[PDB]
């Protein structure tokens, strides 16, 4: 297909805010939640690559998409650099690592991974917390929740044992394991092949084993 | 509901021979070629979940299945041990891992996941391979075949990186990665959101692509 050009660019794309992303892209992407206002995407790579990805801004959602008839040799070098000074969701469903390297403080978070690749987020200081992984790749969160509804129905690992969460809703139904923290309560359910591990010692817990693995407090 | 007994038995089931297993049921199964001609199915687990587990040999074909007419509170650990001195064919629809941890020479091997879990096999040789996945989980492969053919539909990724294969036939259409070894030919198709990585250096190949994600010989 499209051979890569040696002209290493940065295209930067001057977006309304937004505090949703949703990308169909290739590549890593690196959020960083803004201290000064305000809202900026960079795309860093190959001119001829930078160029395949269409951005636009609707109802507060960053959308990131490619052109899925067209044949890329490779998508070495590709880096989307995303920062709005809040954020509530990611849909994530391309190849490529989603991070969050210095933290977020929302109300709500969203995380809907439906792609070939990791989530990590760093840092976070949330109310509520909504993770559904449900791609190939790892879901890694430090930091607190009130609330985290921790859902795995792909293939891979929530790895939440640094996300220090009062009440924890944890499902696993895919192949992989999730850990948690739970300090007041959890309901965990284990149904597919993998185990729930959990960190404190909650007063209430509702714990089901229907599938091949087990909850253990850790 | 149903509360798994403290009684863990393993139950012999001497069935008749048959090339084919079809299992609908929750634990991880360990498939063993026999070399000294029997056949045999062995279950291990608390002896009233053993009990809803029904077996029938028809026509060649080895069904596991569950009796769902009664509830199960929780499930404890299960294993599945089967042996015969040769298979075909695997089709999964439950919970579980499906292991061929020491070999299995075959002419034709077809692998159908539809249920939650791995399949590993390692030291395969035959001459034609078909595998169709389209639940949730990996399909790892190794050995040898003359032909492959790899069809990726659900969640999760086929690693047949050590699988060196003459012909591969590869197309992903769900959520994952394909990585295989063709040493004459390729025909590879990606049409989801996953890669095709391929081994070798393929004489013709043939090249198809509408998804996220690429083709690349590594
Ligand atoms: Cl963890
Ligand atoms: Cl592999």
């Amino acid at each position: 297909g499209i051979q890569p050009s040696k002209k290493l660019i940065t295209r930067d794309y001057k977006v309304k805010e937004f505090n949703k992303i949703d990308a169909g892209t290739v590549g890593n992407i690196y959020y960083t939640q803004s201290t000064d206002g305000k809202t900026d995407l960079q795309i860093y790579g190959p001119d001829n690559i930078v160029a395949l990805i269409q951005v636009a801004v609707k109802d507060n959602t960053l959308f990131l998409s490619i052109d899925k008839s067209k044949k890329v040799r490779n998508f070495k070098k590709m880096k989307i650099t995303i920062t709005s000074p809040t954020l509530n969701g990611i849909s994530f469903k391309g190849v490529g690592d989603v991070h969050i390297e210095n933290g977020l403080t929302t109300d709500n978070l969203d995380i809907e991974s439906k792609g070939v690749g990791n989530v990590d987020i760093q840092s976070l200081t949330c109310q509520k917390l909504n993770v559904q992984s449900m791609g190939v790749g790892d879901v890694k969160l430090e930091g607190t929740a009130q609330i985290a509804a921790l859902h795995s129905k792909g293939v891979g690992n929530i790895e939440a044992g640094n996300l220090r969460a009062n009440a924890v809703e944890a499902s696993s139904q895919g192949v992989g394991d999730i850990t948690c923290n739970a300090t007041e309560s959890i309901d965990a359910a284990v149904r597919g092949v993998g185990s729930i591990k959990y960190k404190g010692s909650p007063t209430i817990k509702s714990l089901s084993k229907k599938g091949v693995g087990t909850i253990k407090n850790i």
